[PDB]
């Protein structure tokens, strides 16, 4: 009877002694590691409250107190902690998923769902990457794993595709004729794949013509520029004329 | 009394050269598997310290202090790695989901929900598929379940849908001879299926068009872009005006 | 005492052999049903573990080791697998809930919340369906019981909707005579039904007329596009204009 | 010892006989009231399947292993079957509750959050309804309860509201002159109620005038049409303009 | 050992004596309270085959077999109901806490996210409202709970905000002043509160001005009116233009 | 034996004169703090039922019911309903925090999430504000946690932007001149401040200057409509055009 | 017998005196910390009704009653409490991962999900941060880490893009000179980078010119209007024209 009680204060005595331990080693771990002394306090003094909370049920269950009640509402409260921790612990995982995975590396060019830049790292909890005009975006791992992945750097070859609008009393065959004079005086442009130069579009006011061109991932924007350049160029000397908006104007005297 | 103590100990003991063991065990298995050996030793703590958890709380019961709050509460912190995995885990079940059931093989061209490409690989967590454009989009296994699955081949024909926009002055049935000529002389055009040609809608500018017609999967955007051109210039050489914007305007000089 | 440890040893042999034999019953199992092999032994190597979890956890508290730690975490680790799992056995439920309640059938071409087809199959976890432009698309079930059902071949006869703009200086009675001459005319418009030709909306260039009108759901699309063709030429003969969109300009010279 | 493994092989031959006629029975009840048996025996496969479950974890305790694995798993087994049923169990709930609440009856015109129609039946897990023009749409209980029920055949009267809009140039008061003897010399408007004809909005190229007026639930779109009518005779005829869109041009020069 | 068995059967025959009486007594409370009969039997028999579930489980425990995996199942099947029944258990915690948190009463207008209507009443599940246009809409207690609550009968002075669009010519001063006068003269218009008229924005083809104005709640949108047709008259007896949609046009007549 | 009976008997008796008495005080309870005597007697109901089951479980048990087959579903219902509180309560929890972290609490105006208003209360459940204008806004506590809280109060010093569209022709110094000399002779404009006056963007039809001025959060809209009439005045005065939607026009033939 | 009854009689007697010594001990706990008194007591009146409840049930169980209802309903209601609590304490939780992991520290321009704004604190619920307009926005933290962090002050340097619409007669080289001129005379343009200056788009009334230009975080916005002004400048003197929206129109002329 008195046994149970005098063990009781020993676990009491035992636990407050390892409590103290527990809270100042891991107060010394995140000073350590992490920079931070408040919230690490903050978290050392839930950790405290956690295992003098587990002694105290513990000696009250010694004694012979039936100690359901604070079991049932201390694994609520655990339980409420990890509803809580879904979102952070989710993006772990998604962040050791995504790294052992890997759909992008230290450096490849991706679009996570809206956002594109170079991926600078995939850390534990988020990837750091930088946009096309400078701007970092750290984007946590379970928003990138919950959507796609659209790794430019995975294949070397992509696509451009121009869409140019022409007049409606433009020739066809002219333009195809123009349009693959320029898909094939140009070096960069992949002549072993898909070369199209078809009418795409009998547009509103205008006609459009789809050029798909392929070309290296590297020159692929500059294969846009020079291209369409020089679709500016020739069409302007060969007199084809890229049309404005269009009207048809039904006049009435009132 | 005496047969908890150091018998427990012996328990404690037994549990950290099994803790050690396995830490050891899954780091050498996850470098013959899965090379990372960075998050591999932090996974590897992660069930070093999971088991000396156990082995703790299981030296805490033989002892004799009653254990059911550090049980709660790591069933509590169990459930929060669940919760978190939840994603991750769908993921892999929507994989073998989507490896057992397959409704892509690798090479089917599919639609995504919003994203469409060839199927390169369905892997266990994410299916990678190239765009018709040439970008790889890593799509994950549970956005693919929870979403349609638009197949392109699984069916050998399908149905290219033109929407010509004439005038209204143009002759209905002069429009419908020269659309089914186009549409009858085109051989890629399954003739055995539907082919229609109808007046589909009475626009405010123009009056459209809608030709129905049926081809094979691969001939398919020919087949569009040969008859587009094919109505551009039967059209314009019959004299049927595609329109521009028309407006009707009341001019009131005030 | 030892009894108690040779009996852990027979559980834990008499483990390792169920632990194989299960999983060579389900190898059999799936190679003959639902043909995999990878992804079947992956799942054979999951039973297996979850058996000589089952049975290591069995022997070790036949030891006498206070196995609820192990217990609690194997709990929440099936609780991990049964949320990852929601959504496919989600699909299952509504799969056998939507061919036991079946809203449609086989070959009912349906609207399953924005797209629509009919249906080739339904399966235990996807319904097959065929658009009208060939496509295939394959609904989960949780996504079709989650949404609307839109069944075009559960009502024999169904609704055109004819909006027709007519100028505002023409007349509302000869239009009303002339789309009553065409919708009593057509004979595959039932006429014991809603036959509504009236004044709908007084529109901002055109002035608009509803023409409600039931016609079977086979011959649905050939009233609409015969009665549109006919509104458009006995409209065209009677000197009803279509307008354009008309402006009024008050110019002014700066 | 041995008695309990005669008792154990006890309740293993008992649970095999009764998982065997409790498969059968539950074969014989669905094929009796729902008379597809692929699915049948799927669900009658998965019950044996679970009462062979039940009583090989009761043998094994019964032989004195400790099955608290198999029963941790097996109840997280059941709360993924759970979390699975959770739509359709919702789907159930809500449909006791739209008929123990009735919010709506069988003939009911409703809009049931977007889709609107007469609802042809509530049955336990969906109400099909009709809508206006045809379509059979079969409403899921737990969509219907999630949302708004737009009742419009619990009020016997409703509100048509005209927006009439004329020129800026005509006056005032003839046209409050003109809507107040068209919406007074109607009889199927009620004119106890709010009979409200005032100038609502200055537009941008028109002036907009409100006509809200009360009538039966039945004569609803019957007065609009009548009255809009008449509102475009009376207003040709009494030299009130229903303008086009206007635009004031200030000409200038290269 | 045969005591268990007699006892067995003991609380069997009392747990099918009480399932009958519950069942049957449940049916006639929700016969006389509930009138529909086609789902009190359902209802009475699901807690028919719950009771007699009870009471079987609870005799193949008093027998001796350990039961403590149908109670697992049993209830994760509890959870099961639990977590279907959350959606209109929520609704009935968010009518009650409606009733007791009062922010509307029955008769007082409100917006309860979207649509807006004075509540007829508030019942246990669901607030009915008449909309301002007849209709009954009956929104769930969930939906208005979770979502603002817009009430527009709790303040007896409301305000409203004229945006008139002059011309660029018009004066700034006289507008003000033909303005001010218009909401002086009115004597509904709280003239102790704020009367702003001044010059909101530079707009495209016009310039507008504000006229916020405190009026009370029932005079509110007659005040609206009134005032606004007496800007339309002031105005155009005073010369200031509301001005038509204005471009600019370059003539480039090659 | 007949000794479990006579205490089964007791603890029914002690259990429903307790219940009476529990359910009598929650009634004077709820009659006192949160008056509304129906739902109150159906609260009060359902403490009754919450007693007389648990004190009727808990005589059963003894001579019956054999580990928690009913307690495993009673807590599945407690946990039903608990589903239903955690929807509901999860706005007292954002009450108590929005109480205990004080981001808006006296009277401030706020925007919580796109509505916008002077908070009148910060309650337990909601905060009610009153809109600019005029409108009672209850926004649930969980709603306002959930979305961001955009405070006016906070700050003393707040930023107007002026939008100015001036001609192409327009000197860019003049109007850089003029629009520093509106906001240097204004007197309620912070002038140790940003005070930006630069072209902000090329038009379609205009050339738009912005102007960022700072000052008091009291005086902010009587700066903007103070600066923007001056603007309208000085511009006018000086010859600077705000232009009209300009449309450079090329005529063609028929 | 009766010690079990004395002995309930004294951990009644020392629950409540350790209930009435909490609630006031966290009364003053929280008076000295967060001196809400009104909230205070209505967290101390749960905690007190806690312990008392807890408490109540040792004492029944310590009677001899069989307490395990009222377990699983303090369990399930400590459940609702925690889930309750989940959005709360995954602020908390993201707070405390918002610190340690810091993306971004007190005084680091940011947009965090939409809102853009120099972060002021981060507090351990919610990041205050001022926008550029002098709004103080409360974001909590879950919304933050749940979403991405585009921080503006971790890369020193950032890039404008300059849109430039000429007209299609103007000359592409002269422009690319004039651009080039422009961005190679400004200082603060960093030359070691990316200086773009590409025809990028043939529009529809334009012609768009792309530059890309790089420049430090600071100079960054002087950089785009000082270009943005010069280039206004310098097109103006050397002829090149910003077009205005451009339509052809033919003049039909009925």
């Amino acid at each position: 009877y008195a046994v149970n009680i005098v063990a009781a204060l020993a676990i009491i005595i035992v636990g407050l002694i390892i409590a103290r331990m527990i809270s100042n080693a891991v107060n010394r771990l995140m000073i350590s590691r992490k920079i931070d002394a408040t919230v690490a306090d903050f978290l050392s003094a839930l950790v405290r409250y956690g295992i003098i909370a587990f002694t105290l049920i513990a000696a009250l269950g010694r004694v012979g107190v039936q100690t359901a009640s604070v079991i049932a509402v201390l694994g609520a409260a655990g339980l409420a902690v990890g509803l809580a921790l879904q979102g952070s612990l989710s993006n772990l995982a998604a962040g050791v998923l995504l790294v052992m995975f890997r759909p992008f590396r230290a450096g490849e060019y991706v679009d996570l769902g809206g956002v594109a830049g170079t991926v600078l790292s995939v850390q534990i909890f988020s990837t750091t990457m930088r946009t096309a005009d400078g701007k970092i975006i750290v984007i946590p791992n379970g928003k990138i794993i919950a959507g796609n992945i659209i790794n430019f750097s995975r294949e070397p070859v992509r696509r451009n595709e121009f869409i140019i609008g022409v007049a409606y009393d433009s020739d066809i065959d002219q333009v195809k004729q123009i349009l693959t004079n320029i898909i094939q005086s140009e070096d960069r442009i992949l002549k072993d794949r898909e070369m199209t130069v078809r009418l795409n579009e009998l547009g509103a006011s205008s006609i459009n013509f789809v050029v798909r061109v392929w070309s290296n991932s590297g020159d692929l924007q500059n294969v846009y520029w020079d291209v369409l350049e020089r679709i500016k160029r020739e069409f302007d000397a060969a007199g084809i004329s890229f049309p404005y908006p269009q009207m048809d104007v039904n006049f009435k005297r009132v």
